[PDB]
């Protein structure tokens, strides 16, 4: 195999890493209005916005969407995860956010294939050729189930990665102690299993309907 | 269980993660001068002094310590792990990397403390009571112990942390391309597999002998 030498366990944490270079995450972007609104304002107050935010919108459209197109990379069913992508450009607002979103997802597929030393396979191949709103989640999903990476674990993983990420934001703009930051995290590992969980009971027809 | 909402496959996540708030790693210490002598200027250069380093110094000190404080925690053996951290502090140099590497070691195990709904349990509380010179590899060793979380996972994580940051410290200061830094981190896969085998192989006789 031409990725004898790539080992996935390793690979995952890679291109989770904050520093994998694809640009910031945008889950900051519906966050500064809650601030200033006075409705987050300490570690309780955030907490529950992360939860009620990890649950809706974040579950249905971008976890839901890993899970889809990883399933569907495992069938080579292209033309399903090109309509995936297509129900949530279609369904995101506003502009501004649609275009960071496409943004990051390009910079993930191209950050992929610029490590010539990795083999994506074909069909992954096929996908980067022919996305045309590609996003950091479905892109994932193909990049997971081209590998043979365990569809639990890759979601694990990523979620983790976005949700540092967005309680990190919390802590810089609230702000909170960093010590409330790892309070949060830690309190959230319980509702982490419950979203990963849920994601799996969920498919296409809820796609988008948070 | 205390830790019953305690889920370890995020908690490694979580305390492996560069916003653990502990402070930076300190293995941009002894890189500055390789690159003002031009010793490391490009990828291929600091792939080598990567590989290097990680063989020597950092295997027979930092990822062998972590695995003898874990077997020591184990055996609830705080006479060797206390042990294991004299050894180092006796054997390390100079005394401003000393100082350093003691300060993350106890903000690793303070950012611990600090989460109260974590139960370290009482070996950790004892060892937390008597370290006098913690470091970040032996406390995080007596901390994986403590939860259970199976060695190699543990040293995984940790030597993917340690190395991220290794990597884009030559990134920033060489400096080299962003696509550079990936491939380098690519690159270090199967070694990061022999390390982990060769640290298994190690004992206390081997300890600070590079």
């Amino acid at each position: 195999d031409n990725n004898a030498h790539v080992d996935n366990e390793f690979l995952i944490l890679q291109v989770n890493d904050a520093v994998f270079p694809i640009g910031s995450y945008t889950h900051s972007f519906g966050l500064e209005t809650y601030i200033q609104q006075k409705k987050v304002t300490n570690k309780e107050s955030a907490l529950e916005y992360l939860k009620a935010n990890l649950s809706s919108q974040f579950l249905y459209t971008e976890m839901l969407s890993l899970k889809l197109t990883y399933e569907s990379a495992l069938q080579q069913d292209l033309k399903k995860i090109l309509g995936v992508e297509e129900v949530i450009m279609l369904s995101t607002s506003p502009m501004e956010l649609r275009l960071a979103n496409q943004k990051l997802g390009n910079r993930f597929i191209k950050t992929l294939q610029a490590m010539n030393e990795l083999d994506m396979g074909e069909f992954f191949n096929a996908y980067a050729q022919k996305t045309k709103d590609p996003t950091h989640a479905t892109s994932y999903g193909v990049f997971a189930a081209s590998l043979g990476i365990e569809l639990k674990k890759a979601l694990r993983h990523y979620l983790y990665a976005q949700t540092s990420n967005m309680v990190i934001n919390c802590v810089k703009s609230v702000p909170l102690s960093q010590n409330d930051g790892q309070k949060i995290l830690l309190s959230l590992q319980s509702p982490f299993n419950q979203l990963i969980e849920k994601t799996l009971e969920l498919d296409e027809s809820h796609l988008c309907t948070a």
